[PDB]
């Protein structure tokens, strides 16, 4: 109903392409290419064209996290670790824009090359899963230049969008943000989750939100529990849909 | 900037599909399928997937006309005659939604079958052009149910959108609107333009806008001048882009 609500509603439907309803890649448990409403609603398919694969329920979750941070005066930026085509970060920048927020940044972190090749240093669950095998099949490698172009299409490429290109184990320890209000983790593997919890989570403000996109994946979940056990973190884990969870840092 | 401005901006870029940049059908003077930014900007291509073909300059014109009418208190509804997939009507409905206007309607008038088969009742310029020949090539015939579906994808199918299915010569004389603030004519032919000027233009409020999408088409232009000459209409014809013009009713 308000201009703000209308904009953010359309922005979600647009970055997930409920508007034009692109086919999905046939991969994983998806056995047909046709668009299925319930799969895009829950972020369960692999869009051929859409700018995000997280789906409406996880987009609604990101909106709730950012809005709650803003309402409650939780200081800091938004970081997403694993962005693909950039749709969820585009949406994040859009939320700031809708509220005319000029003092927070959206940090966009990725290899911009898809999943890394497995080495002997990987966690054995990451090695067995070998996410790198799927890069082309779902068009995962998405260059920095492409992501930036995608932001421009929505008129949201500006100096409150900053990019952190590279492997998370390399980029996160010295990433130049001071404080985060929302940390959205979407790198799927034990390694990526643990890199980001280790190196970015300490900068998450009290009251801020930690979102684990891929908690359904056993390697991801293992890292979340190892990390929480190590640091004494007991904040409730709340489910979003069939894949994602989040907690709010107390 | 404001929520409203951001919504209407995004809605334009969405119905014209500047977001995902679909190919064009190859037809008329368009010889290549690739998306070309300047052609989508000026509404000169035949989108394979986008909901309107009128392009950003003619979307912007529609916005200007509807907002001036609202601002100046010109009474009445919005009618578009020739709606194809419905994008320009979806956009009009979205303008009213953005300003929380609850007392005006968007009327959506089309054969829902593309251009009419030519008979010996048609104006000789319409018969020579034979627009009907291009129906399949630019995917023109678009059913009422498809247009309703498209509105629903934006959240804009409600009781302030009303449909007028049929040939304009049949639907216009008794169409149930009482007054119009904007009359957008997009039927291309002498016949479709003369049908709508004859039977709907008298209901256009003073201060209201008459938009001729296809003024570059000689048959359309002939109808426009015959009608203005007959009724003594001398209101300045203002050019929008390389196709459309409008005037404001004195
Ligand atoms: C297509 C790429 C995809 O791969 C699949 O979905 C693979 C599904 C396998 C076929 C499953 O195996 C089956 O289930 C049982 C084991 C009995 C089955 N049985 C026949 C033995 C066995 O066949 C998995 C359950 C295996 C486990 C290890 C797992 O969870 C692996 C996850 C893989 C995730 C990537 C999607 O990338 C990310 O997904 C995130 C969730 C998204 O948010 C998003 O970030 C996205 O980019
Ligand atoms: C594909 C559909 C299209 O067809 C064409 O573009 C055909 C172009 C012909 C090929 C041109 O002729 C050629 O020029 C040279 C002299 C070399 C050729 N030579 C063989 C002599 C000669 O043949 C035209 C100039 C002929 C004249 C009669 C004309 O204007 C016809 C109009 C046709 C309009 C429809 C566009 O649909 C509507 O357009 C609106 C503008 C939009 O707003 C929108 O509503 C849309 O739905
Ligand atoms: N260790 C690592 N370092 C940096 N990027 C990683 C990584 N492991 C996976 N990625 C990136 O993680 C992303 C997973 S898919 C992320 C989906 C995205 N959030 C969306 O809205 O659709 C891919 O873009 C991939 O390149
Ligand atoms: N005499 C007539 N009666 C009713 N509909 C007509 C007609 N002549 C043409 N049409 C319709 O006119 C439309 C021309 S294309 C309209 C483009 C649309 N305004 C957009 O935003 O993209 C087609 O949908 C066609 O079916
Ligand atoms: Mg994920
Ligand atoms: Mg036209």
């Amino acid at each position: 109903s308000t201009g703000v609500e209308l904009y953010l509603d359309l922005l979600k439907r647009t970055v997930s392409n409920f508007i034009y309803q692109d086919a999905t890649h046939v991969a994983g448990l998806i056995t047909q290419a046709a668009f299925v409403e319930e799969a895009r609603e829950s972020g369960e398919d692999y869009p051929t064209v859409a700018h995000t694969m997280i789906g409406m329920k996880r987009l609604n979750n990101l909106q709730h996290c950012v809005e709650s941070a803003l309402r409650d005066g939780v200081p800091g930026d938004v970081l997403e670790t694993g962005v693909w085509r950039g749709g969820a970060c585009i949406f994040a920048r859009g939320i700031l824009k809708a509220y005319d927020v000029r003092d927070r940044t959206v940090w966009v972190a990725d290899s911009f090359q898809g999943f890394p090749k497995i080495t002997d240093d990987d966690h054995p669950m990451d090695a067995e899963m070998n996410l790198h095998q799927y890069n082309a099949a779902v068009d995962l490698p998405t260059s920095l230049a492409t992501v930036q172009r995608n932001f421009s299409r929505y008129g949201l490429l500006d100096d409150q969008v900053r990019f952190l290109p590279g492997w998370f184990k390399d980029t996160m320890p010295t990433a130049p943000f001071e404080r985060l209000a929302v940390l959205r983790m979407d790198g799927d593997s034990y390694g990526a989750t643990m890199d980001v919890l280790t190196h970015a989570y300490p900068r998450l403000s009290p009251g801020g939100f930690a979102i684990i996109d891929d908690y359904c994946i056993p390697a991801c979940r293992e890292a979340v529990h190892e990390y929480r056990d190590r640091h004494g973190i007991s904040d409730e884990i709340v489910e979003i849909d069939r894949q994602g969870v989040y907690w709010r840092r107390s």
